[PDB]
């Protein structure tokens, strides 16, 4: 085949470096980037009224606590309508984010969309208009994306179909990113629903994957300036055999050993719904594995960076500082574990 | 594999009616679709403001041409917004064209995109949200689809990337249109551009139109509710070397026999550019040809039918009867053309 | 891309002459290229020692049938040492099938090996010096060519692996004989086991073909020089539900419109395990389907034009004529049938109407 | 979406256990596997008899060397006839490599064929039997293996097909060996013929071995159990444009960073006809390269390690010593390459 450079030294070394401070030693990320719809749950779990004003403040709380969250957060993805929103001070987010040596994520898809002939199977849209999108974003102030593609593990999925299908849309977003100065974060997310067991997801996650990578290289990507959002490799949510958080690592890093690329800069972990301990531990544990990472391996947790600040604050003004105190705890723990340095207190079976 | 039936019994009758009459006997489809943009060109050519009360007449001035094109147009694609116009009597265009047995098609596409790292190849955007899309548009008197995918044919084109991505984003819309009741044509134009001599097209045509059925299949696409709208088989436009008719009929059935299913239900060449009398007399000869054909072999023409009425009309709403005499021409030169009954006045070498 | 001719317009010439002769209206194929261990068996219930010479005049007995065969039989696949063997006159039996106006055939692979990682799936291999075998027996009188491809359906078979790894072998095997003047036979068998329904064996068989041709395509495959031997669309052998012979054909029929692109010559059908009779009905109602079918569809049967030979043969020489008037009615049948014309309704025979299924 | 556990944790454990002793630190592969054919050009630059004596005394040379080069081996390729031939003392030749802490390797493939369609281009042969072939081979001794693609870079090629054949025809290959204990050195192969420049071997480099990695999953081959056998990045044999060593090394890490899953136990370059002092020195770059590299960049070399010796030897008997000593120069020369300590006395990132 013949190369026609889809990118030119600078923009790869501004990729590079955006992706590189994302993922520096001991920094993670803050998904805060959840829609109306889905943070809705979240506020009616505190009676809090689902208004602008009271999303706005909630995101205020989070990006506004004290600087004890700056070496712990490299970047923080945020929702079309946070990105426009001001602090109380008059500070648009972006800026205020920036101030605290953090990265400006933007999630760019628009939702998942059924895969007719498959058993539930999704694939995610957003592509159109993209492009002018991504240019408009990084004007203001955002250098990364999200995109989420959804995949489940189940009697006869992930099909091939879906494999495919989410592995090539994962590569046009990621090329449309990368082509205006967006360093796209490569989500493919393997749900934990059901009752298969360790085995049975870290193979899973090894074919889906493989099948990313594939696509990636098809489509011309710059791995260097991306990151990967997986999941970790754990057991279904219903299944039966229990595992330590020791096993848990040992299939994870074994999984990303076998398919991701040295070149990829980091990979960042998503929640996937764990609580906040257990997504502190397991991350700590993957950090601590005995086996060779080409790849720093942090976090992007959304839930379990926020269920007890949402808790504390509980709607109430007056407990906005208990409430940032909860996030600052679980952004310091995670901030150790992604360096395995968090303490709450035979690789061949693989 | 498991099957998990896309479509039912009900919904596949639906859709293989919907694809038979448009191409019965005789029929073809007048491609009327062009945008804003894209008719601009033409109306400057005859020194018309391009406003929308000219295009309203415009397309009037071709739908409501009288009862002699009823027996060769089975179907009109038509552009957004003349799918909402009206005649100047009041009745809206979709009910005209079924009152003179048409039905009624809409492009669905929103335009070629550029794939980074290619020598200028393309792919073509407009998934997102495309279901609702077309669950209005069937309300709204659309069956059919049209979207325009575009190949070059060059020193390293069309590239794997190009033939494989394109070939994927049309099994997408083909998905969602069926999931709708709409029957998508499936369009992956190869153009005519370049010095390249006929066994060149036939060869990339082959191996497009490969890659457009095994994507299809891999999509859980209903054949028999599609039709295809591929170029014909012909060499570029700069190539030195010359061939008869024949020759193109030749190439141009040889390579569909190839690649495409008999359960198609047909296959509506695009003219892409050719003259009115070309498209005719090659149409002609590809239905002439020898070989056994278990599809429809018609048009779907767009300056090929429109073009002497475009300037007959020149703007001039007097010249009305005139330039719907030269549209009625074209439809039955065309007519009988796609049933090879139209004139003017070794096969182991493919 | 860049077209880098894989064969001559004489080159195609030849594939595509070939392929036709084979499928000629009214003709089919016998299916006689059983390997030593596989036909052990066959002389097994006949009581008969499988030794070198009654398995030369086993295959001489099919072969030196009377005229009648001639009109029905457009090729004879072979095995290796079949191929070099003689009729009681000294006539080569190459020089004997094509006396008879056919076309002579050999089995090329060399068997199915398993696929590690995957639940009892196989792919098949013999392509290590293809070339130069089909060569040669081009030289000694074979015109077309046998490579068998076995897919079984169960919970997760056919698998992607299996799937895209035997379409790829049979792709190269193709690719190989075409450049050796050798129309190759297309055979990916899906195999008739297990419980399933017609609509799950037609959803399996049109997945597996369109990964067949799209292989042949990406090979630069001929495919009016080449043969299609699939098997029919039916449930599985162990499905309770029952079908018609009609719906059979639609569903065999349809997969086939849905997959095979009508540039391929011919589809010469698979008996699998059906009886002489139901092999000879179902060809008879595919052929009488009311949808259009651009390619010829006729047979390539093994046991399904033996069985009652077999029976009749027992072993004893002097049951010689009787043996050969049963093969001969079973290509009657089929030739029949392959042409929308039969209708059984007489003295087929129980041997003709017992299963010649056989569990994997 | 099923597993069917191609290996047990025994048989993984085995393969990797070899892999890693093949490629340990300061350790790389001497390729002797050529074969009649391509071993008489060999023996004919030094007007020597191709007969199957002369063959064995030749590779007896080079097996029997002093134990300087021990902890420069990891592995020996042999072509089957040399496997099953023997010392002057009546040791077989696998006894000899192992008594020297080598592991003993196998060439199991049989030739390249010409792919129909394409321009010039072939896949390899050598499946039919490969699984009898290599019990076999495990049984006498062997415990890897070698397989040999070959793909070119010109106008038109690597070709799609090419690249699709190879890669699955090199995972086939892996799947039989890992099955009977033995452990497959990958190797796609892309020539250096040609006037293509560095940047464009990196990129048919990266998209060879996209598709060889892709291939090797769905085959379900165990990487751990596996080393990869590439050329190295560098210009083409025509190319006017001139790199230095450090460009040749950031292109070809950049390359395999991009490609090679961390999980791969180690790459074993080909010298593709480099001269033996030039294929060290790139070794040598290679090793140093400031960028991360999670496996072993060691050597597997033919005439990058027996060119001299062969030109000392001349055929003739009384030069052994003289001969043996050419190759023990350039084992350890090589062994220090593979760590980044070698030199000649014996003691912009974003533009790829």
């Amino acid at each position: 085949p013949h190369s026609h450079p889809a990118l030119t030294p600078e923009q790869k070394k501004e990729l590079s470096d955006i992706a590189h401070r994302i993922v520096a030693p001991g920094k993670g990320i803050l998904a805060a980037s959840e829609s109306t719809g889905s943070i809705a749950k979240r506020l009616q779990s505190i009676g809090t009224e689902n208004t602008e004003e009271n999303r706005r403040f909630y995101r205020q709380l989070l990006l506004t606590a004290d600087d004890r969250v700056n070496p712990c957060i490299g970047g923080v993805i945020l929702f079309h309508e946070t990105l426009y929103q001001k602090a109380d001070d008059g500070r648009p987010f972006p800026q205020v984010i920036k101030s605290k040596g953090g990265v400006v994520g933007i999630k760019v898809d628009k939702g998942v969309v059924p895969l007719a002939g498959t058993n539930g199977e999704t694939t995610t849209q957003g592509l159109d208009g993209l492009s002018e999108r991504c240019a408009q974003y990084k004007k203001d102030g955002a250098d990364f994306a999200k995109w989420r593609c959804v995949l489940k593990i189940g009697e006869h999925t992930p099909s091939a179909l879906a494999i495919m299908e989410n592995a090539n849309v994962l590569a046009r977003y990621a090329s449309i990113c990368q082509q205006n100065g967006i360093v796209p974060i490569v989500e493919p997310e393997i749900l934990p629903d059901g009752d298969h067991d360790l085995k049975r997801c870290q193979y899973v996650t090894e074919k889906v994957l493989a099948a990313v990578y594939k696509a990636l290289s098809d489509h011309h990507i710059y791995l260097e300036g991306t990151l990967l959002k997986p999941n970790m490799v754990t057991p279904g949510h219903a299944c039966t055999q229990k595992y330590s958080h020791e096993e848990i690592a040992m299939a994870t890093v074994t999984a990303l050993r076998r398919t991701v690329p040295p070149a990829v800069t980091g990979v960042t972990f998503l929640s996937g719904g764990q609580s906040e301990e257990e997504a502190s531990i397991n991350l700590n544990a993957i950090n601590k594995c005995p086996l060779l990472k080409p790849w720093a391996l942090t976090f992007s947790y959304g839930r379990a960076l926020q269920a007890s600040a949402l808790k504390a604050w509980g709607g109430k003004k007056e407990n906005l500082k208990a409430a940032q105190e909860e996030y600052v705890k679980r952004a310091l723990a995670n901030s150790l574990a992604c360096q395995g340095k968090y303490t709450p207190s035979s690789n061949h079976a693989y």
